[PDB]
């Protein structure tokens, strides 16, 4: 009903970008983890990868991680869903360069978040501010 | 026709946050500095204070920043926009990370666009 709570992993789907592997934190400076934007709701995650960076997400965006395997099918939802074939063909982007590094980065960080205890890897993961 | 550029000082509205001052940069990922989310228009700052946030804000949301003076100013045309949510008092944690980073928007406002390029931009 809230479908997810801090310490879940979560795929995001940000704008510009292939979907993400996160964790689902409390803002450090809010000290909330979902909120209403009024009634369409948001979940603040961490985005896994050696750069500590966070965000607030839709709902609508994220989907609860299984492990790699789901990636590809993430993708085809996403274009599933995609208005034109415009749209839907501006997904067939080669993940290259620094990117993909750091979301190979992400992707092994996750899955080794994903065989802990979610009170494990809250104090592994979570950044301290 | 694009109304900012690498280098500019810009207050960004993110909801449930107070108008934060931030840099316009590159996403050293993707390697630009504005994109269409399409026919919305983003920017990609990087929000002033110690923790480097970095994020694509939306052209709608930014305000070009010509000093701390406007804060108010900026707010109360925010609340007259929705309304009594923006009625909090800043403190703690949040007003440290914003007189922090407010401090380094105002210094990076005397320099250069160079100047600032070199000293402010996050090494990724
Ligand atoms: Se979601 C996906 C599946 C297969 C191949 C590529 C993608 C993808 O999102 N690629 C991509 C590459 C680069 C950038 N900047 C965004 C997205
Ligand atoms: Se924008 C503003 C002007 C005057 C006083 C306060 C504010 C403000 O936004 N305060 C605020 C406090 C806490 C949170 N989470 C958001 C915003």
């Amino acid at each position: 009903l809230l479908k997810y709570n801090v310490g879940d992993l979560v795929w995001s789907k940000v704008s510009g970008y292939p979907w993400w592997p996160c964790m689902v934190s409390a803002d450090p400076l809010l000290h909330s983890y979902t909120k209403l934007k009024k009634s369409a709701r948001q979940y603040h995650v961490q985005f896994f990868g050696d750069a500590p960076e966070r965000a607030w997400i839709f709902e609508k965006s994220l989907v609860a991680f299984e492990g790699e395997g789901q990636f590809e099918k993430l993708c085809q939802e996403s274009a599933k869903q995609a208005p034109t074939k415009a749209e839907k063909i501006k997904l067939l982007k080669p993940i290259s360069g620094k990117l993909r590094a750091q979301w190979e980065m992400g992707i092994v960080q996750a899955e080794e978040a994903a065989s802990m205890s979610v009170e494990e890897r809250k104090a592994k993961f979570t950044f301290l501010y």
